[PDB]
């Protein structure tokens, strides 16, 4: 008996409603997607980092140079452990991937593949916010960001609505790597703003948001 | 005077705002059972069970039925069904999309329903800011084609799609003749989903206007 | 002897595929669906594709979803539904042209395909037929619609040819009469229809042979 | 409105460069490369599915090669001279058809598979290593039978200008279907796998001879008209 809900375990049910505030937001940016020597995903990641630091975030950027393919080495590997620890530190993340062969990169997906959903006592991605972005040498398409939104859902991360797709990125960055004024840059600014907003509005409730009826019900 | 920033040349200094207020509220949850208007529709039954749970969590719920809805632009937007859906969508603070997997993808009914809702009705954005939970029923395996397409669609309706989702495999095995769902892990996941949706709706519905206050739009101060 | 490294196969139902009944104007049906708007750029692109297909030697039909009810909002008796089903059976190849509405295929397009059963008893109206996917958009050149329909082709067991068309800012590419101005977009449409006819000629004669699957023969349960 | 000397209802068609679509040829046993990529796990069910599919392809008359991604660096983490990269590229050229079998890790194809495909340029100067070659997509999963990986790979095939055959394989709870030696237990999943390899060989034989003709596009001929 559970108020016209036959299958519910009455003790494991809880109404959603809490206090708490923090001072800070850790945001890790995964420029992943290109280890290229001039990589526009890297330059876009760094512009996003500038914007996040202006918006009040503490930012770390992981470079996958020397990261082996998933399961090509033992997880003791330094790059793997760096990525896992940085994710642990993260409260939100930024995935910026070029559109290689009409999809997210092998680098991006390899980085996420090295991250366990549950690492012992820690769940490194669950509850953390996520903003997905993509650069492209051609048209403004969304193959990469679409795949990454779905992946975010499989990381039990809160993927923010807004996203940015930079078409023909080589035309938007100078030789130094800074991005020229454009609607693309403004969309990136909107995206980073929204990411910080959503991180502030949720980072305190992550433990409560991940308290699920299913998990409590297995209290048998 | 007043202008200019240190390392970021491209920003319009006045249009920049640090993200940081608002009070509480009462939460409207609109459920679109769309996907099958079949006379025994398992998507309909799952929608109704989700509504039971949502009302148990304290929600005011509306459920729209697409019976008689014409294809997008097959009738004037004056159409009663179209206006009902638009008004309910404005009423909503969060939503539930439950669609079967027809031909390995979301249905034309669901997609037609969303196609009838404009992103911008003049000054109003009917979906922006509202939360969203996507679920799917299937006669076969537990796949995610429909829910994946619907997560992306959520991204295009500027809605906050919650991470968790429900996919009912062999849905015909899970509902009795009355329409109630038998005990299974699927029901537990649906409860998880409605719980998370209500949590996120409460955690955002008061700040929705602030979250959609975007630097680009403020920069559009061209006058 | 009863096999050679493959324990699970029922040896009698196994067949090696070789060269197998060898052939005219290839039926290619175009589903302009995606817009019932009066001025629909998907419609104009569909008609340009039909012009090109007929120049390449095809017999073409174009179905309009005007008045088609939502799937199961009416009995399959509906004239539009049976018209579409019969046209689909007639087809040897198809063209699905959908605008990108809400970043995805339209409800019109998907509703049209939903009215088509994968198997209507013993006959499957989609199996074996070729497919070319194209998309028009009011904005950027994206691929959401063509990607979703490329997958749908696999779920309709249709052979979707590699090349596809994505028309960016279609309003800029069509005059008021509906003809498309010269562009890389039009040339790509021509490439797509050429490839579609090429692949249709290479498959229409083997369609029965290609759909003779080990699973089906193994069910020889007497 | 200067319009060349021929045309008819098609103002935009360059009358020169237009061609009517068609010849016979027998590499008689079709080269089919299988990329077990997706898992370098030591017991990888993707690998075992690849090997059973290879058995079936060889019985149906195909010459088969299987590439293992052990030691392949991430794309652009090393010079393309790297031995692993060059082996993969050469096998790709040798290929007339392919099989992509990837597990569904985190609800999508893996970084291993996509890194392998990212190492293959669409055009290395004048040659296209994937164009025209057939493609069969399959996936293994630790849970239910989903299609995220196979769908992403079906789209990738189009972007690799490959002809992806309709049928596909999705093996649910692969651990339940494989012995300790690596052979697959009898199941509907195995029947689908053979169906897929059958269709792949059928389409490879029906297209490998016309691929050059199939890849002759109005666009390329029209741009080959320079003055």
């Amino acid at each position: 008996d559970l108020y016209d809900d036959d299958d519910k375990d009455h003790p494991f049910t809880m109404i959603p409603d809490s206090p708490g505030a923090v001072h800070q937001p850790p945001r890790i940016l995964l420029l992943y997607g290109s280890l290229r020597e001039r990589s526009y995903s890297r330059f876009a990641t760094l512009e996003a980092e500038r914007l996040l630091r202006h918006f009040g975030c503490e930012t770390r950027v992981f470079h996958a140079n020397g990261l082996p393919l998933p399961e090509d080495a033992d997880p003791s590997h330094p790059k793997v452990q760096e990525l896992r620890d940085l994710c642990l530190w993260s409260e939100g993340q930024v995935w910026t991937s070029p559109e290689r062969h009409g999809a997210m990169t092998g680098v991006m997906k390899s980085q996420i593949d090295w991250i366990p959903l549950s690492m012992g006592a820690i769940r490194p991605t669950q509850g953390r916010t996520l903003a997905v972005m993509q650069v492209s040498g051609g048209s403004q398409s969304f193959n990469a960001v679409n795949q990454m939104r779905v992946l975010g859902r499989w990381m039990r991360m809160l993927t923010i609505p807004n996203q940015s797709s930079v078409a023909r990125a080589y035309q938007e960055f100078d030789e130094a790597g800074r991005m020229r004024p454009s609607s693309y840059y403004d969309r990136i600014v909107d995206v980073m703003e929204e990411l910080v907003k959503f991180t502030l509005a949720t980072r305190d409730l992550s433990a409560f948001l991940t308290d699920r009826y299913s998990e409590r019900k297995e209290a048998a």
